[PDB]
C-alpha cells in the first residue's frame, strides 16, 4: 500500500463547512477506523500513520487516515473556534460523505483532541476511542507551560526551515536515530507545498489559543470505551494527563511506552499495533 | 483445573533453607512462568491466580502458582531479612529442585518485590518480568504511608476476624460487589488453618520494617523485558510507584486499568489475560 | 481568651437564610479576619482555631471563628446545595450583619472550599485568602476516592462513638501523642450536644454529593493573593489539590508542612501562625 | 553594597584542593549565611545574589556569596567527581581558611546541591538548610530528561553567543521583561572574562554526567533544618523533585511560589528574603 494508490478526496457539507475538500488515504474493507494527526508543520494522515494501515488491514479494518482542515492536502482554513471542534466536525461530514455510521478514532496529541470532541458531540457516532498524547486538556499540575515541543511548534510555523525541522523533530522522537533524511524531505516537502497553511494556523491559534481547547470539565460524558496511550518522554504534552484520562473517562485504561515521545505509533509500531487491535477486538 | 488436582510439594534447598517444604500448583508443560502472590493474611498461590492459570496453560505455558514461605501449605518461617530477598531465594530454590533454567515471573505487591529481587539476584535465571503493583519501594510522593491497605493488613495479622476480613477485602477491591460468601470463607479458611503463619510474619515484620525493602537504588540493573501493571484505585501501593519503575527500569511499559484495586489479575482478569500473554509471546 | 468570654450570636439573612443563628468567637478591633472551619463531626471555630487566635490579634487583627450552619452552636440545617456554597451565603450573612465591608479568610478543608465559594460569589467582600487543604476539587491524580478520612468522617457521623472518634482523630492528625483526653472529650461533648446536626450533615450529603462541590472550573476568576496550605501528610484531602490551586489561581504560593495532618494551624502553629500573619501583612 | 566594595579572596586546602583561589563577596558580622550559586555559563555570587545581601545583612547576618571553583573569579578547575560534592569541599575549605565553626548555607540548583552534600558531609559545620530547586537529584517521575534548561545550558557552555545567552535567559525566567540589557551584558561580561570556564565544565560533564550527582539515597541522614523552595514554572529541575526532598528530608517544609523560574530569590526577592530570615530566626 502506497500514498498514491490509497489517496481519495471527499467534498464535506457540515455545519460551518460548505463543499469543503478533504483528503485521505483509505485502504481496506472492515468496519471503519479513523486515524487522526497531530498539528506540527507538515503533519498529514499518510505521513502520521503509513506503519500502522497495514497492520489494521491485516487485521480486517477499513482504515482511513483524514487530513485535518488546513493541513495536507485537505483545503486551507482560518479557524476561529478551538481547533478539536472544527476537527471533529470535519471527521462527522466525511462520515456522512461516505455513509459510515459509526467509527472507532484514533488520536494523536491534535487528533486526540479532535477525538475527544468527536465523541461528545457525536455520542451515537463513535465506537471505541484510542487516545495518544491528546493536546488541549487545561494546565499540567507538573510541566510548565507552553510546552517545550509547542514553542518548537509555533517556532516552526513562523519561521519554517529545514534547520528548524529537525530541531523540532529531535524534540518530537524520543530516538534521535529515527530521524533519517526521508523523515526530514517528507514533512520539508508538506511545509513547502502549501505555506497557506502554517500562515492559516498562526492565525487561527489567536482567535483560539490553546486554552480555549479545554474539554477536560466534559469528560463524564464520554460512554465509549477509552484506550488512552502515552510516550513516557512526551515533551509536547504532559505525562500527567493520561492521568486526568484515567480518572475522569468512566471507561478508560491507560499504556505507556518508555523511551518514546509524541508519536508512539511510529516509535513503537509493533506493540502499539497489538495493543489498539486486541482492544478493538476483544475490550 | 483444580486446586487440588494441582497441588504439589517440594522441598527446598538455598541459603538460609535447609530441607523447607514450598506448596506450589502447577499445570501445563511448555515454558514456565511462576506467579507470586501478596502478603496480606490467608493469601496463597491457588487463590490469588486462579482465573489465570487456565488462560495461561491453554496460550502453552507451564504455570506454577506458588506459595511464599510463611503462606498457606508452604513451611512456617520467622525472617529476619526483608521478605522480598527471602521470598527470591525461596524461587531459586524451587527451580533448582525442578530443573527449570529459566522462568517468567508475574508479582503481585509483597510477590512483585519477590519477582523483583529474584530479577536483581539472579539475572541469569528469569526471562520476562511481570510487575502487578509491586511493594516496598520506597515512600511515596503522594500518598502518606503507611498506606489505607497496608494499616488493615496489619491489623487483620494482629487482631484475626472474619469482620475485620471483610473490611480489608473491601479496601484491597474496588467493586465491592466481587465480594462473595465464597472469597471470604476461602480467606477465612486460610487464616484458620494456620495461625502460627499470622504470629510469624508480625515477629517478621519487626526483625525487618518494610522502609527494609527498598531495592529502588538498584532498578538500574534489571535488563530483563519488564511489563508493570497498576489498579488505578490501589489503596495498597502508589500509583506513583508505576511511574517509579517506569522510569528506573530500562526496558518497561506501564497498564493501569481503571475500576481496579490491588488485584488486576482477579478484578480484570480476561484484559489482565489477554495483555500478558501478548507480551510473554511478542515483546 | 477563652471561649465563653469571647462568644457571641448574630441573626443573619441571605439567600434561603431567614433569622438563622449563627454563632461565631471574636477577639480583637482590627482588620478583619474570619477563620472557617472543617466538616467533621463535632467541629467548630474555637476548637479548630483556638491557638491561632491569640497571636493574630496580638498582631493587630479582629478574629471571627465562625460556626458554620449546621455545627456546633449555629443553628441546625438541611442543605440540598453543596455546603461550601451555602456555608458563604453564611458568611456573608454573618458580614452585613456586623457591618464589616471586606474580610480576610482563613479555610480549612470545608472550610476551605466555603472560602472559595465566597471570593468566588463576593469578589467585592474579600480581602486575602488563605487556604488550608480545600475540599471537594474533584477528583485527584493519584488518591482513590473517598479518601480515608472521608470514610471514617461519614462513618462517625452514621454511627457516632468515642471509640469511632478516636479513630477518625487517629487519622486527621500525624503526631498521636497530640491526641489528648482533652482534644477527644472536646470533641465527644460537640457531638453528643447536638446530634441533630449528625443526622442533618447524612441527609445533607445525599442531596448533594461530595461531587457537586467541585468548583475547579472557575478557579481563574479568583483575583485575591491566596496562600495555600497543606500538611504533606494529610489523609483526608490530596496534596496534588495543593498544585491545583497553584497552578489555576492567578496569584497563589504554595506551603506544604511535613509531619502535618490536616490541621496545620493546630499541629504547626507557630510556623503557620508566622507565614499567615507574615502573608497578611507583606503580601 | 557593591561587588567591588564586598569582594575578597581565600586559598583553600581541602581534600583534591591545594592553594585553590576561592572569591567570595562577603557584608554584615553576625552569624554566616553562605549563598550558593547555580552552574550556568557566566554564574557568580554576586550576580545571582545581589538581591538577597541587603535584606540579609540588615537582619543581622553576615553574608558571604561564594564563587564556586571553576566559575566567575574563583580559580579554573576540571572536577573528574560530581561537582556537588567537589564545591561541598571547597565551602569547608573556605569555612576553615576563614574560622567559620557553622554556616547557614543557601542553595539554588548546582548550589542547592552543592550544600546537599556539604550537609551529608559535614553535618557538624552546618547550621540551618535552605534549598532553592537543587540539582542531581536524579529520575523525574514527569519530567523527560535532560530538562529543557539543562539542554540550553550545554548548548550555551559549547556555543557561547550573546544570542544563546538570552535565549536561556529566557526559559530561566518566567517574567521575560526581568530581562533587561543590564543582566544580559553581566552575563556575557562573566562568559568573555573567563572562557576557560566553559571549556572546562564541559570536560568535567564528560568525567561525571549529571547521574552521577544523585544523593537521593542518603537524604534520611540531614538533621539539618530543612526550608525547600521551587518555582512553579521552574524548567531546569523539576517541581516532584521538591516533594522527593520533603518526603525524604527528617525536617523539611517546602514553599512555591507561582509565576516563577529558576531564581526564586532573584524573581520574588520580596518574599523570599522574608520566608528565609523568618526561617533562619524562628524555626
Amino acid at each position: 500500500l502506497t500514498e498514491s494508490s490509497t489517496s481519495k478526496f471527499v467534498k464535506i457539507n457540515e455545519k460551518g463547512f460548505s463543499d469543503f475538500n478533504i483528503h485521505y488515504n483509505e485502504a481496506g474493507n472492515g468496519e471503519t477506523v479513523i486515524m487522526l494527526h497531530g498539528g506540527g508543520p507538515g503533519a498529514g494522515g499518510w505521513s502520521n500513520y503509513y506503519r500502522n494501515v497495514g497492520p489494521f488491514v491485516d487485521a480486517g479494518y477499513r482504515v482511513i487516515l483524514k487530513d485535518s482542515p488546513g493541513f495536507n492536502k485537505s483545503d486551507a482554513v482560518v479557524m476561529d473556534e478551538q481547533r478539536g471542534l472544527v476537527n471533529a466536525r470535519a471527521v462527522k461530514g466525511l462520515m456522512d460523505a461516505l455513509d459510515i455510521d459509526r467509527a472507532h478514532l484514533v488520536g494523536n496529541a491534535m487528533g486526540g483532541a479532535t477525538a475527544l470532541n468527536f465523541a461528545l458531540e457525536y455520542p451515537d457516532r463513535i465506537g471505541k476511542l484510542i487516545l495518544m498524547g491528546p493536546g488541549g486538556l487545561g494546565p499540567s499540575m507538573f510541566a510548565p507551560m507552553p510546552m517545550e515541543g509547542i514553542k518548537l511548534l509555533f517556532k516552526l510555523y513562523a519561521e519554517p526551515s529545514y534547520e528548524t525541522l529537525k530541531q523540532m523533530l529531535q524534540v518530537f522522537l524520543y530516538d534521535q536515530s529515527l530521524i533519517t533524511e526521508e523523515l526530514l524531505q517528507g514533512r520539508w516537502e508538506a511545509i513547502q507545498r502549501q505555506p497557506e497553511h502554517l500562515k492559516n494556523f498562526l492565525i487561527s491559534a489567536q482567535k483560539a489559543p490553546l486554552s480555549t481547547w479545554d474539554v477536560t470539565a466534559r469528560l463524564g460524558e464520554i460512554k465509549a470505551k477509552t484506550f488512552i496511550t502515552w510516550g513516557r518522554d512526551d515533551r509536547f504534552v504532559p505525562l500527567d494527563h493520561g492521568l486526568k484520562l484515567l480518572w475522569n473517562i468512566d471507561d478508560a485504561r491507560l499504556h505507556v511506552f518508555s523511551k518514546c515521545g509524541q508519536w508512539a505509533q511510529w516509535e513503537h509500531a509493533d506493540e502499539f499495533n497489538r495493543l489498539v487491535i486486541d482492544f478493538l477486538r476483544h475490550a
